[PDB]
């Protein structure tokens, strides 16, 4: 898994000037599915266009070559798209009907990163966007409506990706468990969420180095969950010293030990635009009009005018027999009834197919 480290780096980027912009709001994306579909449009660029995509990613263009990029980059959309993980990605690429396209790249684009690629009359703007927001509306099966709001009038090339999650605990919940608890959302303020709760056997614990509770669980196909729950006032602390060799520890321990796990339901979307938050990872060049697109057309000029994420994610106790042996001592009360920030690790990749921080699960 060459390009592991890479994403693991890419996700903390992404996290890191998301939770500047804004620290009072629930922040949830797909570093995986922002990075393979930019990873894809790469194919269609050329020079600084090109370098500057794959720099943004958290590829050293110095150290790894371009085809092993690639190479794991499909390896990992293998692995994503059989799978009882109720993982559903689509990445939609609306180009202008009056361009002449390079047949190699929408070959690239279906062959080797399975996506879509669509001509739209861009000199109507309203049903540009409407032909786009029904893509993903049929794409999401109606989970995500109206995605795209506005576009420019000199749209041409405008790129959607889109991913909803609904993951199946190996260990599941019990529905009936499930009630109205406290949620602190700062430490003189509470609101009432419904939480689930079981007792079992985790693998969790205190990590110092952290300052935080650090519970992984398993979820039906290959795909763990990582929650981090920080101490009082612990939070920034906790953003900061995450690193992909800390996640690495906590993927290889196979310790458990008994717990009474408070978990609260959630059902959390996050809309970016992602032409102003690539664009301060260094990714600008594709968004302008010296944009080398090239490789996607070859006597006019291109650039990428729209470029929309929107990830939704649904945690609950089942989903859609472990017996655990539970020992004759008090277990630890784990109550993630605070803001707490997450991460969905692929098992086989150990890449980060989602990361996000709950500051009100029903904000």
């Amino acid at each position: 898994n060459k390009i592991t480290p890479n994403l693991a780096e890419f996700a903390f980027s992404l996290y890191r000037q998301l939770a500047h912009q804004s620290n009072s709001t629930n922040i949830f994306f797909s570093p995986v599915s922002i990075a393979t579909a930019f990873a894809m449009l790469s194919l269609g660029t050329k020079a600084d266009t090109h370098d500057e995509i794959l720099e943004g990613l958290n590829f050293n263009l110095t150290e790894i070559p371009e085809a092993q990029i690639h190479e794991g980059f499909q390896e990992l959309l293998r692995t994503l798209n059989d799978s009882q993980l109720q993982l559903t990605t689509g990445n939609g690429l609306f180009l202008s009907e009056g361009l002449k396209l390079v047949d190699k790249f929408l070959e690239d684009v279906k062959k080797l990163y399975h996506s879509e690629a669509f001509t739209v009359n861009f000199g109507d703007t309203e049903e540009a966007k409407k032909q786009i927001n029904d893509y993903v509306e049929k794409g999401t099966q109606g989970k995500i409506v109206d995605l795209v709001k506005e576009l420019d009038r000199d749209t041409v090339f405008a790129l959607v990706n889109y991913i909803f999650f609904k993951g199946k605990w190996e260990r599941p919940f019990e529905v009936k468990d499930t009630e109205e608890e406290d949620f602190h959302v700062d430490q003189v303020t509470t609101v009432k969420v419904p939480m689930m709760k079981r007792l079992g056997m985790f693998n969790i614990q205190h990590c110092k180095k952290l300052s935080s509770w650090v519970l992984l669980m398993k979820y039906l196909g290959n795909a763990t969950a990582i929650f981090f729950l920080p101490d009082e006032g612990k939070l920034q602390h906790l953003e900061n010293e995450l690193t992909h060799d800390i996640i690495t520890k906590f993927l290889e321990n196979e310790d458990r030990r008994s717990a009474s796990l408070h978990l609260p339901k959630l059902s959390i979307t996050g809309t970016y635009d992602l032409k102003s938050v690539l664009g301060q990872l260094g990714i600008t060049k594709v968004f302008s009009n010296g944009a080398d697109l090239s490789g996607v057309t070859e006597e006019a000029p291109l650039k990428l005018s729209k470029a929309v994420h929107k990830a939704v994610l649904t945690i609950d106790e089942k989903g859609t027999m472990f017996l655990e042996a539970i020992p004759m001592s008090i277990p630890p009360e784990v109550k993630f009834n605070k803001p707490f920030v997450f991460l969905f690790i692929e098992q086989n990749t150990k890449s980060p197919l989602f990361m996000g921080k709950v500051v009100n699960p029903t904000q």
